[PDB]
């Protein structure tokens, strides 16, 4: 059940953390000088999966494909055909993402979630349907949907710790995803739709007043409830959307660190934390997406992102960039040397 | 001379950034959708020594070490001999910018232009005395002084160029120099020293108003000639800042891209842009340091770094960090598909 596993997530170790501390204290330099990279390795050292010191194993991302029916609205400028072409491309590796992972030594896993085309050969199949409803005129899918798909997702998600994974990242290839994801945003953060509302991939400004309107009438007519993250999910967001918080919940599950990556992902993330508040000591901010609704969702989350990129593709790219600082992390911890070693003493 | 070095400096190929920029619209993505990737590998593109496209081949770090006559002046918490111990160690690879380094692949360089200590076995020799003179009293070296050690990092520094290296990273070592660093960066941007003086390595609040006491000493005492960069290193400067500068110097000279590290490569920076202006197209922020007077200074240098980590360790450990993003704007450039080959329009 559902309950189970949010009520199994583990809470982080506080006498590793203790540990990490010290150590880190010790090492060749000014006590704080290496600021958030410290704090990272701390974070890390806390997570259970990761046997109580900052490491890094194998590294994935996982990128949830689905369509929406709200691009029927006008909201999105891509053809809707496009999200299988991308999705098709994940497996070629000649996508943003999979450059970006590749160049981090990280593998790509790509889930079908609920593109509305045949199956794609290569790409995970978990699709709940050809596209999710269309979120101005109702919900985009059933709580039921909703609660078996993050199920199903968290279940990968943790199985692929067993094959010696120890970093996520999260992913999404959706046409009109910003839709849903500014709904959401506005949603749990209470704030106007206006103020949230981005061009998403390149939406024409002239567009813009359309998809602030679409926004208002999903939320207007949906009704969703703000203290049940699972309801605002199935009613205002999409299969991505759903699928991105699943792998949240799952690595948190599994005591394992997964990378935000942008917009999308926030939205996500405030939907886990709503549902399991357990799943925040896990997360891990990658860049400061160029959406406009990011500052925000962020400021929600207490979030500080590590890179001002102006980034704003999605695909997990975000995420698969900063893998790299969370390898650095663990490189300060075991590789630099200590203070008592030189007899070097530092206030 | 150094009026040939400085005459010699390559301008940005704007033939090969416009070829990028057509590429890179290409890409199989939303137009602009990766933001400062994108710009970044559109400067690269535009670096004499890279041939025209962006590319990485080798990396270095070169750290700059020497020791300052202000120490004596209280505006340091280390001993000064954490100076001439700090770049042992360097050669041991224990340091923070070793171990950084070492993650992204890069080589360290470690050159003494002034530690007062006997000559540490494995550094480069360059050093110009046993510490530069106390700016507080009068000027730290004599113009004289300060131009022979640009010419001899800037040619060192082109001639690695012809070993492989195509990005150059900078960084220093040296007790106290956060002070003269201060005084550059009160000078060049007209801002008063209490605003650009911050803790350096840990020093005491308490002790922070004799800090801003001595850069207005040193200030005024020497008075410095804001217009002319070399006069203002020379006096108010010290041997690691020096020598700092003229790696930008030598890099800008031999057409390729070097990586800003912290604040006291802020203030090199500054001065480097002063005495040349051609050398701005060749320079490249990392992160964005804890100091002070870090803001003031990236505005005066219309400069955003990628990275926030509120890191204040200095060595060049920011430089090694970002490399991994410069390599990543290369991926993207030569590995991602292109739009046209999957029949995908997007305006
Ligand atoms: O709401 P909007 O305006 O449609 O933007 C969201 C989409 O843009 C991104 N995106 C990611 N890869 C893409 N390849 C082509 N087009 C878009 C792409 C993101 O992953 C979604 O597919
Ligand atoms: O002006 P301040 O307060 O002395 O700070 C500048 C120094 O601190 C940094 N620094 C870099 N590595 C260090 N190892 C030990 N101590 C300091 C260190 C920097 O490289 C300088 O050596
Ligand atoms: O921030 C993101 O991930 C994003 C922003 C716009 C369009 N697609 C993705
Ligand atoms: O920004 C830096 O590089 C820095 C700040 C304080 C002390 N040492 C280095």
């Amino acid at each position: 059940t559902l309950h189970a596993l949010l009520r199994d997530i583990p809470a982080p170790d506080a006498e590793a953390m203790a540990r990490t501390q010290q150590h880190i204290d010790g090492l060749l330099k000014p006590p704080g000088s290496l600021g958030r990279l410290e704090t990272l390795a701390v974070q890390l050292a806390g997570m259970p999966g990761l046997n109580g010191t900052p490491q890094v194993g194998e590294k994935a991302v996982l990128v949830m494909c689905a369509d929406h029916g709200v691009w029927d609205e006008g909201v999105a400028v891509s053809p809707k055909i496009v999200t299988a072409i991308q999705a098709a491309n994940m497996t070629r590796g000649t996508t943003g993402v999979c450059v970006l992972a590749a160049q981090a030594g990280a593998k790509v896993h790509v889930i079908d979630v609920g593109i509305d085309a045949e199956p794609i050969p290569g790409v995970v199949n978990m699709r709940v349907a050809r596209g999710c409803g269309n979120i101005a005129v109702g919900p985009a899918m059933s709580r039921l949907q909703a609660e078996a798909l993050l199920l199903e997702v968290s279940r990968y998600t943790c199985d692929l710790a067993q094959r010696g994974v120890t970093l996520f990242g999260v992913g999404e290839l959706g046409m009109a995803n910003t839709t849903p994801a500014a709904a959401m945003v506005s949603v749990f953060t209470g704030s106007d739709a206006k103020e949230v509302v981005g061009i998403g991939a390149n939406l024409p400004p002239s567009r813009i007043d359309n998809k602030v309107d679409v926004v208002r009438r999903a939320i207007a007519i949906n009704q969703p409830n703000p203290r049940d993250g699972i309801d605002v999910l199935s009613k205002v967001g999409g299969f991505d959307l759903v699928g991105m918080t699943g792998v949240m919940l799952g690595a948190a599950r599994c005591g394992l660190p997964v990378l935000l990556d942008g917009f999308l992902s926030y939205s996500a993330a405030l939907a886990a934390c709503q549902i399991a508040p357990a799943v925040r000591p896990y997360l891990i901010p990658s860049h400061f997406s160029a959406e406009k609704g990011a500052r925000i969702a962020l400021a929600h989350l207490s979030m500080e992102p590590y890179l001002h990129m102006a980034m704003r593709l999605g695909e997990g790219s975000g995420a698969a960039l900063a893998m790299p600082i969370v390898e650095a992390a663990c490189a300060m911890f075991h590789n630099m040397g200590e203070l008592a070693a030189s007899n070097i003493v530092l206030p």
